[PDB]
C-alpha cells in the first residue's frame, strides 16, 4: 500500500532532499508582520466584494464547476489559460499604468507589493540551487510573475471532497496536477493563508507532493500555516505532481506564476485582427466589405484569425460574463475586438461571394476552398460546443449574477448580420463543390 511522510516522519527531511529538493518552503516568520497584515485583508476586502468565483470548466470531456473560487490579478492585458478556461486580469499597478475600485484596486496593488517580494525571494533561492552548486537571467527571467491566481475554499460550506488515491493523505481540495500554461522551468510562488496521529493532520491545510508516473516513492505532504509560502522551482513542476490537501477552516492561496501569454495578451490579439483586416480595402468603415487579395495564403490566414478572436478571446470572454464585477478593463477591450470579428464575418461573407462569382475558373475556386475550409469546419464544431458548453444543465444552475452568456450570438431574423450563426449549410456546400 501507498504511504506518504510528514515532518512528523523521521525519514522525511531525507526525502524531501533527495526526491524533492526543488520544492522550497519558507514559513511566515521570513515574511514581515506588516506585508501579513494588508496581503490577507486584501485577501479578505477581494473576498466580501464578491471577485471570486467558480469557474465552469472542461475537464475529461465533461463540464463541471470547480470547489475552489478563482481569481487572476496581474498584468494589464494578461491572460492565463487554465482548463480551457482563459482568465482574464483583474489589473494590477505597473509603472505606466492607468486607474477599478477604490477598495479592490487597493488589494490589486497590494497582491503586486507581495508578487514584487516572492520574486526577489525566488532569483535567491534559484541563485543558491544553482549555487548547490557548481545564465543570470533566465533565472531573472523564470522568477519574473506577470500574474497571481488567487484560491478560496470553504470546505465546510463545500463539504464535497474527494479522497487522495495513492498515499492515503485524506481529503483534496485540488486532485493531482501539473500546473499548464507556464514559461519552461519558470517558478511557482504560493502564499498559503489558512485561518485559524497516523499520518497527516486532517484539519491542518498540506500541500502534496509526487514524482509523476510514480505512485510507489512515497509522496510528501507539506503542513501550511497562516502566511507560509511554498516555491516550484525550475523543472519541478514537471517531473513532479502536486495537489491541495484540505483542512477544516477556510483558507485562501495567492499562486504567482509566469504565465506563456505570448499569444494570450491583449496587444498580442489585436495585432492579430490588424493583420487579418491589412486584406481590407479600408478607406470606410461601411458593410460593404471589399477584400485586397484572394491569394490562398492570405485567406486561410484571414479566416484563421477569425477563428482566434471569436474563440480564444470573445467566447472564453463572455461565457464567465459577470469580470465587470471587479474592474471594467477589460470592457472597452472586448468592445474592440467583438467590432474587429464583426468586420471579418464581412470579410468571410466576402470571400463566399467571391467563390460563387461569375467569371473565376475553377482551378482558383477550388484552391480557395482548399485554404479555408479547415476553418469554416473548425468555426462549426467549436460554436455547436461554445454553447452546447454554455447552455447545459448545470449552465442554468444560475444565480442571476453568474449566467453564461453565449456572445456573440444572432439568428437569421437579424439582418444585421451578414452571415448565419451556423454555418453548415455552408460547409456542405463547399465541400461538394470540392468533389466535383
Ligand atoms: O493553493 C495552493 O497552494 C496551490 C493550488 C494549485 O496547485 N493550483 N494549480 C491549479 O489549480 C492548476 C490546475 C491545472 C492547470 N494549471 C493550474
Ligand atoms: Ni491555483
Ligand atoms: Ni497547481
Amino acid at each position: 500500500r501507498g504511504s506518504h511522510m510528514t515532518p512528523k516522519d523521521d525519514e522525511f527531511y531525507q526525502q524531501w532532499q533527495l526526491k524533492y529538493p526543488k520544492l522550497i518552503l519558507r514559513e511566515a516568520s521570513s515574511v514581515s508582520e506588516e506585508l501579513h497584515k494588508e496581503v490577507q485583508e486584501a485577501f479578505l476586502t477581494l473576498h466580501k466584494h464578491g471577485c471570486l468565483f467558480r469557474d465552469l470548466v472542461r475537464i475529461q470531456g465533461k463540464d463541471l464547476l470547480t470547489p475552489v473560487s478563482r481569481i487572476l490579478i496581474g498584468n494589464p492585458g494578461c491572460t492565463y489559460k487554465y482548463l480551457n478556461t482563459r482568465l482574464f486580469t483583474v489589473p494590477w499597478p505597473v509603472k505606466g499604468s492607468n486607474i477599478t475600485e477604490a477598495e479592490i484596486a487597493a488589494a490589486c496593488e497590494t497582491f503586486l507589493k507581495l508578487n514584487d517580494y516572492l520574486q526577489i525571494e525566488t532569483i535567491q533561492a534559484l541563485e543558491e540551487l544553482a549555487a548547490k552548486e557548481k545564465d543570470e537571467v533566465d533565472i531573472k527571467s523564470r522568477a519574473a510573475y506577470n500574474v497571481t491566481l488567487l484560491n478560496f475554499m470553504d470546505p465546510q460550506k463545500m463539504p464535497y471532497l474527494k479522497e487522495e488515491p495513492y498515499f492515503g493523505m485524506g481529503k483534496m481540495a485540488v486532485s493531482w496536477h501539473h500546473d499548464e500554461n507556464l514559461v519552461d522551468r519558470s517558478a511557482v510562488a504560493v502564499y498559503s493563508y489558512s485561518c485559524e496521529l497516523e499520518g497527516r493532520d486532517p484539519d491542518i491545510w498540506h500541500v502534496g507532493f509526487k514524482i509523476s508516473w510514480d505512485i510507489e516513492t512515497p509522496g510528501l505532504a507539506i503542513p501550511l500555516h497562516q502566511g507560509d509560502c511554498y516555491f516550484m522551482l525550475d523543472d519541478l513542476n514537471a517531473t513532479h505532481q502536486h495537489c491541495v490537501l484540505a483542512g477544516s477552516q477556510p483558507r485562501f492561496s495567492s499562486t504567482h506564476r509566469v504565465a506563456e501569454c505570448s499569444t494570450g495578451t491583449l496587444d498580442y490579439i489585436l495585432q492579430r485582427c490588424q493583420l487579418a483586416l491589412q486584406n481590407v480595402c479600408d478607406d470606410v468603415d461601411n458593410d460593404d466589405v471589399s477584400l485586397k487579395s484572394f491569394e490562398p495564403a492570405v485567406l486561410k490566414q484571414g479566416e484563421e484569425i477569425h477563428n482566434e478572436v471569436e474563440f480564444e478571446w470573445l467566447r472564453q470572454f463572455w461565457f464567465q460574463g459577470n469580470y465587470r464585477k471587479c474592474t471594467d478593463w477589460w470592457c472597452q477591450p472586448m468592445a474592440q475586438l467583438e467590432a474587429l470579428w464583426k468586420k471579418m464575418e464581412g470579410v468571410t461573407n466576402a470571400v463566399l461571394h467571391e467563390v460563387k462569382r461569375e467569371g473565376l475558373p475553377v482551378e482558383q475556386r477550388n484552391e480557395i476552398l482548399t485554404a479555408i475550409l479547415a476553418s469554416l469546419t473548425a468555426r462549426q464544431n467549436l460554436r455547436r460546443e461554445w454553447h452546447a458548453r454554455c447552455q447545459s444543465r448545470i449552465a442554468r444552475t444560475l444565480p442571476a449574477d453568474q449566467k453564461p452568456e453565449c456572445r456573440p450570438y444572432w439568428e437569421k431574423d437579424d439582418a444585421s448580420m451578414p452571415l448565419p450563426f451556423d454555418l453548415t449549410d455552408i460547409v456542405s456546400e463547399l465541400r461538394g463543390q470540392l468533389l466535383e
